């Protein structure tokens, strides 16, 4: 995975991808303030499939 | 199998930009039926936002 900082519209792709079929859910917050001000993995990404 | 998968990405996308601040939850379901077929606009994506 890409060790990077997602931001934006660059958050929701990498979470459409990573949660497939399931769904996901995008709340500006708890996700941000690490995923984009901060780095994330596969991991802690997948924390936000339905 | 391609074709909605294609279509949901620049759903998720269209949603951020639309949702804003209330987020969204994204289900493969009920959106991509009604979305990838015809055409949906900014104002028919709030259907769908939080
Ligand atoms: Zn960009
Ligand atoms: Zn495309």
């Amino acid at each position: 995975f890409v060790n990077q900082h997602l931001c934006g519209s660059h958050l929701v792709e990498a979470l459409y991808l990573v949660c497939g079929e399931r769904g996901f859910f995008y709340t500006p917050k708890g996700i941000v303030e690490q995923c984009c001000t901060s780095i994330c993995s596969l991991y802690q990404l997948e924390n936000y499939c339905n």
